[PDB]
């Protein structure tokens, strides 16, 4: 059964200014597509085993990438920061597929994950609607 | 030796509507990103080497990726129309630098190139401004 991921951008801070430069769609369970509705980022998919990729950019530099997916029919969420110039967001959303710890991110199945860069802004997931098949997250930018 | 490739897509049949549900970004010369401005799909890149690929996707079922990027210090494009089901922007992106069907395809370095789908529905890419560092192209579908 198809998977809906639909994600909320909560920018708290003036001092930068974010905005999505990447939306990856893993390659599993049929893929799936990055959408808009009332600027909210959908992410459907064709069922549970694959995941999408948002990176984000602000004009001073910061980075990160936000990562969702359906586990074994739970959810699950990542924040990459303090990327390197050669990872981008498709990068990103592979190594979860290939690289250990990214993996084990993945099949932590979190319905929330919070990190902070170098520079002390934290970077928050949190997952309103955290079961079944339609699900609803925040991303709160610190 | 910055390059940036402006992308405006021109729908001309009214039997289906295409929307963009994958933005990715290649690692090779520093990355880069895809923005938005006035409707128009901006491809900024760190340097000659790399690319970007947009797949659409229309209600009817019909899918397919338009990748743009700088080749030795000139643009390319190509139109994928085959996608495989666990073909998604991402796993063509990087098609481009690993297989070497992809690999000829991006070192023609065309700036103009058409190409239809077992439909029969028409695709194409013309670089209206085809030299420097600021390029720009329409993506017309048929």
């Amino acid at each position: 059964m198809v998977y809906k991921i639909t994600v909320r951008v909560y920018q708290t801070n003036p001092d930068a200014f974010f905005h999505p430069v990447e939306k990856t769609v893993w390659k599993y369970a049929n893929g799936g597509t990055w959408s808009i509705t009332d600027d909210q980022h959908v992410l459907t998919m064709g069922g549970s085993g694959t995941s999408g990729t948002l990176r984000f950019h602000a004009d001073n530099g910061e980075s990160f990438t936000a990562t969702f997916g359906v586990h074994n029919y739970k959810r699950w969420c990542d924040i990459v920061t303090n990327l390197a110039a050669d990872e981008t967001g498709m990068v990103i959303n592979q190594q979860y597929y290939s690289q250990k710890n990214r993996e084990e991110a993945r099949e932590r199945q979190l319905s929330n994950y919070q990190v902070k860069n170098a520079k002390g802004r934290n970077f928050q997931i949190v997952y309103t609607e955290a079961e079944g098949n339609d699900l609803h997250a925040n991303l709160i930018i610190g």
